[PDB]
């Protein structure tokens, strides 16, 4: 049963639509909220948002990073100057099950590769209701961030993985997430250390903590990702996210931008808290037509059994090599202003991760990258073939949020200007 935006504020002019798919023998119910272009859906791709948490929902990237509407005080739409659909027809789906607006009354999830597996479930059930986004030849893609940086390249496989298939993936944009853990994890100390921006934050004393605590959290990655088990994945989380987490929290720094501060318990981002507003509110809940009583950001219990499942540790990195094996383009950006999945570590996992263009990748020079809108150098390219890996200049782990501008520029420019920067 679905509704449309049609009787919400939000995007006026092209077309919305809203509501939900679902799943009968699994009782699983997906809820999405699209958009089409604001120019041409005919011609225009199609995209995939994805949020991460584990278990936080999507509509908190559209109305916070790069979608059409905003959130005020007023708990009124707003119009964004820089949207993410301006030039594409996007889709916001509420997985996994039991974020955001989607649920069930008995599953599962309590891992990436099941998510993947229903996530396939919804990309066909909806492909199929609005077949109108395929036959015109519309590239469809997927992105994400943080989290979805485990997500993507496991449902990137899942989808390719059936020949089956009722439509087409044309590439992947992953926007500071967590990808490569195990080569990742160094990246910790120098972020926040004083290499990668911003300065030092840390009394070298904690600093050289950092430094004495990686050597055993890392034995625990590389089990974890041999082995698999819950065994050494869940330490290896605790240990880990300790070791290396904490330390920079203590600070009270924000997490997502070493710049902004943001004190332990509240909010770093108070704005999000009108959001979760605005969608309980008696209106807006109605429209979309959504079968839930409250909605909450994100939901602890599936949090929780992700990291009670070894998840967070898994080598997923291994799909992203599969897929540049399958030739398929792929885009890893990174807010330069973030801690918790920062563009020094997202650059290395890059620089070593296996793939046919493996010496040229790590060969072809470092070069600055000129934003498509703006008129500005915006980051830092290093390219090859359909692999790109991009630093988002002056860019926290929301990269839309903090740079509306950029973000479309190094958006369009992929989405259109030929899978490359
Ligand atoms: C998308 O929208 C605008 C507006 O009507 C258009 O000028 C622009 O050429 C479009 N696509 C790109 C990537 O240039
Ligand atoms: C994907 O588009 C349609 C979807 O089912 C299919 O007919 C076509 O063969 C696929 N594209 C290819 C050739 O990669
Ligand atoms: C990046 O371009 C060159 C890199 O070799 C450098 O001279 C320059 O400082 C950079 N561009 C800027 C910051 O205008």
């Amino acid at each position: 049963k679905i509704k449309d935006p049609k009787i919400l504020g939000i995007d006026p002019n092209v077309t919305q639509y809203t509501g939900y798919l679902d799943v009968e023998d699994e009782d699983k119910h997906f809820f999405f909220w699209t958009f089409e272009s604001r120019n041409d859906p005919a011609k225009d791709p199609v995209i995939l948002w994805l949020n991460g948490g584990p278990g936080c929902s999507s509509l908190t990237g559209l109305f916070f990073e790069l979608g059409p509407s905003s959130i005020g005080p007023d708990l009124k739409p707003i119009g964004n100057p820089y949207s993410w659909n301006s030039n594409a027809t996007v889709i916001f789906l509420d997985q996994p099950v039991n974020v955001g607006f989607s649920y069930s009354g008995s599953s599962g999830v309590s891992n990436t590769v099941a998510a993947g597996k229903d996530v396939y479930n919804f990309l066909e059930l909806f492909f199929d209701q609005f077949p109108e986004y395929v036959n015109k030849g519309q590239d469809f893609h997927i992105a994400g961030e943080s989290y979805a940086g485990h997500y993507i390249p496991v449902f990137a496989s899942e989808i390719l993985s059936h020949k089956d298939r009722n439509f087409n993936l044309t590439s992947v944009l992953i926007g500071n997430g967590l990808t490569d853990p195990l080569t990742q994890y160094n990246y910790y100390e120098p972020m926040a250390c004083g290499e990668g921006g911003e300065p030092s934050v840390l009394p070298s004393e904690e600093c050289s903590a950092m430094e004495d605590s990686l050597e055993r959290c890392l034995g625990l990655i590389e089990s974890c990702y041999d082995s698999q088990s819950v065994w050494s994945c869940v330490p290896a989380t605790i240990y880990c996210n300790n070791a290396q987490l904490a330390p920079y929290q203590r600070t009270g720094r924000n997490v997502y931008d070493i710049r902004k501060d943001c004190e332990g318990g509240n909010l770093c981002y108070p704005t999000l808290q009108d959001i979760d507003d605005y969608l309980n509110q008696d209106y807006v809940k109605e429209a979309v037509g959504a079968e839930v009583d409250h909605y909450e950001s994100c939901n602890f219990d599936i949090n929780r059994n992700f990291l009670f499942a070894g998840d967070w540790m898994k080598p997923y990195h291994t799909a992203v090599t599969d897929l540049l094996n399958q030739d398929l383009p792929i885009l890893v950006y990174a807010g330069d202003k973030d801690f918790i999945c920062n563009w020094l570590g997202n650059k290395a996992w890059t620089d070593v991760l296996p793939w046919k263009y493996d010496e040229e990748f790590a060969s072809q020079k470092v070069r600055n990258w000129t934003a498509s809108i703006t008129d500005e150098v915006a980051g830092e390219v290093k390219s090859y073939k359909h692999f790109t890996y991009l630093r988002v200049f002056n860019g926290g782990h929301m990269v839309p949020f903090d740079v509306p501008e950029n973000a479309l520029s190094m958006v369009n420019e992929w989405i259109h200007g030929g899978f490359s920067l």
